[PDB]
């Protein structure tokens, strides 16, 4: 199915295929290109768990060779396999163990929940809830070793078009 | 998968597709049948939850195209994207504010659950279900605009499988 | 689609059903790729371990290799945990005998089960468990029924795999 | 709270103090007489949890001293230390490690779920229910050394109501 | 035992039915302290807010001045949430009036409800679903029913709650 | 109820009323002893969650007024106000803005959870518990204006036995 859903459906939107629900325990799962199967990536060891739904625009080329990867905040957790129609708002500005570390940050489409239409832009999230999706990526692998992870920013809409869009086109 | 799952595996049982869990929260999903993956359709703005297991039977087009929708009577919920093995016992009928919409009632077969066994029509269900099962359907469009469901009434078990035969012969 | 077998110190296992989850027992079908339910169990009894099988393979029943994937958290149905195998538990039923490979995620997945390296190694009370859930989820099942004989150790979980994959 | 509710509200009425909630996992409950705080006896070893709420009617005394246990059959779980308002239907007959042991098996007043109010006697249960509430009692003290209980058979409304009712007159 | 208010800019609130917590309503016996079960809800729907009254207050009913807390998360039944009003919903039943208190957790309990002083303030669809379910969570109940008739402002449930108080 | 039960059941026992079940989600719970009622303290902004089921030793005081806190590990939540039968094993020792912070850490008695007869010292939970816990209290307040806490180490048995012996009759 991963092969055949499309990175966008139209010019404002994009889809994403949720990996790892809001706040849904400790299990970190990731899809697998060559078989379309969802593999456990993670068991955590912290008592964290995400913060938004995760996941991935289908049909999309990061530089790294994987898909664009999408935090999408909402109000509730989606199953994982489950497609959330999206628009980006921005980009969380990372950095790992091996370089660069990019997540568009998109909420659901107005027609997916009307709650967000209001939501045009990263200032217009709270900044509780933006203070957390720092502190989760900042905190998560602390007790795995070898790995690491550092917010170095935000970017904007246009950012997170042109990223989703380079995606598409690579 | 979807395309790959027969409507009946015998005469007395057809395959139901689950898109929506019982009793779930506020997220409506629906297979995308060009795909195959399951979309988030909604996120429901009331309090309301589905009173069962709502799907499709594969392999079967409606009058209006569509699959033939069924709810799944039964004790607790499913993944979605799983299939029930079942038997249709009556239909609802509604209108909706594209016209005529029907949607099968519908119980797990005896080799799932043997409880649903001597459940053979729509008035061996108790009356306070089937009263939840329309007041959902009336009022779970309250909050979205352009878009309400009225219930019309109920068909019985041979309106429901002549509901599916037609869907059948169509495919 | 999948491997059986990423390396020689591993196992590939897709749940069907997940530990701890209620009355639902799944099964892969085949034909489809479809998650079919296989009943609502009528017992207030759920699976002790993540449960499932090994892709690619195939045993004397005429089913894939299952497994019983021990672990600290339920994963959901569908899923593929990264495993290998530490023993097998050995069942009579109505049908035959029955195998069921014992496995623990790999170090990657979870550190914790490191130093699990045989049955010895999982605490007594979960091995207790586990007999006691497969000698009576069948209880009110109608003509089916499950009676555990004992346990086989690591040598012999690799040798039913490596059949498993052969046939 | 626990010596400050009556036994009875009326006639046809038991409240029931709830001290385990069907299906809720491993935990199994007790209110301390002394404190009367919810203490945890056991986090049980077996995958089974309770198949209905479980408690107690407060002042009320069994033959053997301790207060007369319920079984609430109801279609959700309450939270511990809640009280339902109930009617007696029958009783569960067991033996175990002391002795004998019996539960009184109740379902919510028509006030509270009115789909138990055609639900008189223990016939009225289906099948499945009854085959798993002696099911439970008699494997969920499997895994613990030197515990045990059979079920020895049913009783019904009549001997339910006299149990309670040498209960209340004991204490 | 426990104060109606903390201080002046606070009210106390025991919470009998949490939200989203499926189809249970419980209210507490003043006499035993005992919470006891009301109703198994027959619709489909759940309490929107967490819902629950101030101690030391008494209204015409007979019973406390009774309160919805909008939060982002249920809490346990029994437990006390620290709030501030910000309003009332004004509502129309069998018996006569029903006016509710719409209140949030304080700022050192939930800092994100900081800059929500009035109504207007919460989302529009919140305040829709509080509607819609008032409205439509008797429908189901024989010889039950509500209306909603509007909103009052915060001056309003001050007085509403200092009256309770005084009562 | 909290007036009513005894601080330890036996030489071997201590009685706890739990505040905040293991992995349960961002509400922080506290009794008001002047009271007896459970307050919410906080709705926790991170995504973390207790690590164990917390709560107190009823009859105690503490140096700081307070009873004698306590970490049971244990392999399920418990419902709050519901007391746990315990035996102490260890003691978390940390330090926060208003000074000393110390937490006993229990297991639960053999008669409730049989699985943790043969943990009898801190050297007998695994690794990654341990790890979980440090880590879980040295970040659950990052997002808290004005309140933070450090791990300093752990003490022995002996140690936690003396604290609950001074707690009790203090
Ligand atoms: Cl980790
Ligand atoms: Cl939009
Ligand atoms: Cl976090
Ligand atoms: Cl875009
Ligand atoms: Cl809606
Ligand atoms: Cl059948
Ligand atoms: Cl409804
Ligand atoms: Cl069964
Ligand atoms: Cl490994
Ligand atoms: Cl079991
Ligand atoms: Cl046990
Ligand atoms: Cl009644
Ligand atoms: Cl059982
Ligand atoms: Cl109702
Ligand atoms: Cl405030
Ligand atoms: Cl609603
Ligand atoms: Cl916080
Ligand atoms: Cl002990
Ligand atoms: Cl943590
Ligand atoms: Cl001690």
């Amino acid at each position: 199915f991963i092969k055949k859903i499309k990175a966008k459906a139209n010019n404002n939107e994009i889809n994403v295929i949720i990996e790892i629900p809001m706040n849904s325990g400790p299990i970190k799962y990731e899809f697998d290109k060559e078989s379309g199967a969802l593999f456990v990536d993670r068991f955590m060891q912290t008592t964290m768990s995400y913060p938004c739904n995760y996941g991935f625009i289908p049909d999309t080329l990061s530089n790294d060779g994987d898909p664009v990867d999408v935090l999408v905040v909402a109000h509730h957790p989606v199953v994982p396999g489950s497609v959330i129609k999206c628009r980006a708002i921005g980009v969380l500005m990372m950095e790992d163990e091996s370089g660069l570390d990019e997540k568009i940050i998109a909420v659901p489409t107005s027609k997916l929940d009307i709650t967000f239409d209001h939501i045009k832009e990263l200032d217009d999230l709270c900044e509780m809830l933006k203070k957390r999706i720092v502190h989760f990526f900042e905190h998560y692998k602390d007790l795995e070793k070898g790995k690491w992870v550092k917010v170095t920013g935000w970017g904007d809409k246009v950012k997170a078009e042109t990223l989703i869009k380079e995606g598409i086109d690579r």
